[PDB]
């Protein structure tokens, strides 16, 4: 595979495109508390399919700062687009760069993320006026590749993930009309199918710790690069994506652990998770779903290419997992078919949910990768190892 197209960054324009008349672009300054207001606003009411949605996503500064300003962030990459007399924030756009790895080629790309249109100027087609603008301010700026994952069907998609979903909380995800109640079942058989354990099971799993930063670092390393599409962490972006800073981050966004060998004192296998929450839209019992999404995680166990025994090793990790996302009072543990995550998905009670996340890159060819289901869109053992990326 290979790039699509070569791009010359002195011949591109040093001047964004025209955008509908009464509308300007502006570059966001997360690091000013008033425009930081001003995205998570946008995102708030307007990171929505449309008005009939049943949930609105609520974001927090410290989950904008966690999505947004990781290592390398720059703000010409926050983008966004005003009301030029009201100065009202309509619409943005975001990337952040990092490096992933396309089938042992070593690539620098960008992953956007943040689309979002106010929703009152839906179907104006502002939407590839804002993609071309961060694509010229990522190509004036070293990049031409990206990776981004979109629900919508985009020609050639790299990879296709099916959402799942484990219910920590059944009940309230059948009250808030998430999760159906199947059959002739009823609410408590439904409760009892999804009761977790109150403790954990892996020997000397214990929340990770900044001295944990290289040695998980490594064993992510080794455990992705087994995936044709992967991301090739640096140091930096273990450290900010994976090790929660309570003294600087308000709300904690992500939770990992780290499992310590009793006998070696060497960590074995970690995995994390990150809270994003669901604003429940005017029901009458709950307004917010707690959500965990499952985010990186590794295990040595992988090593050994016995698929019986990792399939072993990540059904008690990832149980604990839910165990104790559970325990901090989640709702609902949300995951894709990506990883070795068909390995324990279904076992572990998660949800086939409606679809699939399309994975695509921009100006980067390359054969679709499988992204742990077969062609029923069913989880498949023998579809994993391409996906060894997540994003937010
Ligand atoms: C080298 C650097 C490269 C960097 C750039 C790499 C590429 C990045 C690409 C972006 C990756 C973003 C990753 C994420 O953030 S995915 C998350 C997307 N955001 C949301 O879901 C928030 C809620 N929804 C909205 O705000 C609106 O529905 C949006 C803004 C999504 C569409 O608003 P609207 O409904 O008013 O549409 P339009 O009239 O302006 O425009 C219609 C055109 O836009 C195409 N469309 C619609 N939805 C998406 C979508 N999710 N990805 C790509 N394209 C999309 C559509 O097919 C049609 O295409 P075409 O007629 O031109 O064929
Ligand atoms: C989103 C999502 C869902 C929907 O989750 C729920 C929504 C409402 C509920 F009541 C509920 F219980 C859910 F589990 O289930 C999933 C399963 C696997 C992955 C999922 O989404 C992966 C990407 C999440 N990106 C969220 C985002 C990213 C950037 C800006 N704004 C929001 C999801
Ligand atoms: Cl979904």
């Amino acid at each position: 595979g290979g790039p699509i197209k070569i791009i010359d960054p002195e011949k591109v324009s040093k001047e964004p495109d025209a955008l509908l008349e009464g509308f300007e672009w502006a570059t966001l300054d997360l690091t000013n508390e008033t425009e930081l207001q001003e995205l998570w606003d946008l995102l708030t009411y307007h990171y929505v399919e449309d008005d009939n949605a049943m949930f609105r996503f609520r974001y927090s500064q410290s989950f904008l700062h966690w999505a947004l300003m990781s290592p390398g962030w720059k703000k010409e990459w926050h983008v966004g687009v005003r009301a030029t007399k009201s100065r009202k924030l309509v619409a943005s756009i975001c990337g952040v760069p990092t490096e992933i790895n396309v089938r042992n080629q070593k690539l620098k790309v960008v992953e956007i993320n943040f689309l979002c249109i106010h929703k009152k100027l839906r179907s104006k087609r502002l939407t590839p006026v804002l993609i071309k603008e961060i694509t010229r301010r990522c190509y004036l700026n070293g990049i031409y590749q990206a990776i981004y994952t979109a629900g919508v069907v985009l020609p050639t998609p790299v990879s296709s993930c099916r959402y799942y979903h484990r219910p920590l909380d059944w009940l309230k995800l059948y009250e808030v009309g998430f999760s159906p109640l199947p059959a002739g079942s009823t609410k408590a058989r439904q409760i009892t199918k999804n009761h977790l354990p109150s403790t954990t099971s892996t020997p000397g799993l214990r929340p990770m710790e900044p001295k944990d930063i290289d040695t998980v670092h490594d064993l992510l390393q080794r455990y992705l690069s087994r995936f044709a599409l992967n991301q090739a962490f640096t140091r930096e972006e273990v450290d900010h994506w994976l090790v929660h800073k309570p003294e600087t981050v308000k709300e904690q966004v992500v939770w990992a652990y780290v499992v310590e060998d009793p006998e070696t004192h060497k960590i074995t296998d970690f995995f994390s998770f990150y809270n994003l929450e669901s604003t429940v839209i005017q029901n009458p019992k709950h307004d917010n779903v707690r959500a965990a999404y499952l985010y990186y995680y590794a295990t040595e166990t992988a090593f050994t290419n016995n698929m019986k025994a990792l399939k072993e090793r990540l059904l008690m990790l990832m149980n604990d997992a839910l165990i104790l996302a559970k325990k901090a009072h989640f709702d609902v543990f949300n995951a894709l078919t990506l990883h070795d995550n068909p390995l324990f998905l279904e076992q572990l009670k998660f949800g086939a949910g409606d679809g699939q996340l399309h994975f695509y890159l921009y100006n980067y060819r390359t054969a679709p990768v499988p992204g742990g289901v077969n062609e029923k869109n069913l989880p498949d053992e023998k579809r994993m190892g391409g996906v060894g990326i997540v994003m937010l």
